[PDB]
Order: C-alpha cells, then sequence, then structure tokens
C-alpha cells in the first residue's frame, strides 16, 4: 500500500518520508517504556514522539507517531525491531511500522499544540526533541497553544 515501508526505497532516496506509525503496541505499554525501547537502537535519531493514553480504559491507543530526523534511521529501527515480539505482559504482538498520513515535525506540532491532550499529566503529553546540532535528541519544551 501507499504507507508500506520498504528499506531499499529509503536507501536509494526515492522515499524521504520521516513520520512513521509504530504498530501493535501492547495495551499496558507506557510512553516511557516506548522511549526506552526506541533508545536501544535509535537514541538521538527522532524529534517527535507520542504514544496516546486512553485514561478511561487504562491503556495506550495501540500505536505511536515517531518522526525520524533522517529517513535512514527508519532502516536502523526497522532492521532491529520490525518482525520481533514486544515480549512484555505476555503479549503475542509483534512490532511493525507503516508511514503516517501526517508528515514532519512542524505538522505534528500543529496537530497537537491546540489539542486537549496537552491538559493531561505532563509526563504523558506528546514530545519534541532538538532536530540538529550538538544537542540533537534533547527534549525541547512543547510549543504552547496557538489559540
Amino acid at each position: 500500500d501507499r504507507n508500506s515501508v520498504d528499506y531499499a526505497q529509503i536507501a536509494s532516496g526515492i522515499d524521504t518520508r520521516t513520520t512513521v506509525m509504530i504498530k501493535n503496541i501492547p495495551n499496558k505499554f507506557t510512553q516511557q517504556m516506548l522511549r526506552d525501547y526506541i533508545d536501544v537502537t535509535n537514541k538521538g535519531t527522532y524529534d517527535f514522539l507520542y504514544l496516546r493514553i486512553d485514561f478511561v480504559n487504562k491503556c495506550n491507543v495501540g500505536y505511536a507517531f515517531i518522526n525520524f530526523i533522517e529517513p535512514q534511521s527508519i532502516i536502523t529501527f526497522g532492521k532491529a525491531r520490525v518482525g520481533t515480539q514486544w515480549n512484555v505482559f505476555h503479549s503475542e504482538k509483534i512490532c511493525d511500522i507503516s508511514y503516517a498520513n501526517i508528515q514532519g515535525k512542524d505538522r505534528l506540532i500543529e496537530k497537537f499544540r491546540n489539542s486537549c491532550v496537552m491538559d493531561e499529566n505532563p509526563a504523558y503529553r506528546p514530545k519534541i526533541f532538538v532536530s540538529h546540532g550538538p544537542n540533537r535528541g534533547m527534549e525541547e519544551p512543547f510549543p504552547a497553544p496557538n489559540n
């Protein structure tokens, strides 16, 4: 499909999309567990991260948005994790990815800055990180509502 990830197309430079959906996330996985999981192989390679929590059902939504700074970092993540089991909470689910319909850190910021999710516990809010320079990967304060 239009959102399937093909590592060879990324390597050859014919698909430069950077926003990816991390799929089949176990119900009880947290955003901290996801950040740590990604940091095993991809620390400092992404500049947007969000795993939405459903507070009523005590679970995450099952997928996360991640914006990689360089499209090549999708190969690093994918080749290490895609097709492997999460191996937490006795889940049978496997890590998988596809491209998101929304593309880029700026579009992601604009999608959540005015959202009601910014009113929840600061620890569970979407995150942005420095995209370039010596501090690349360091968390940045999320921009305030545009209204």
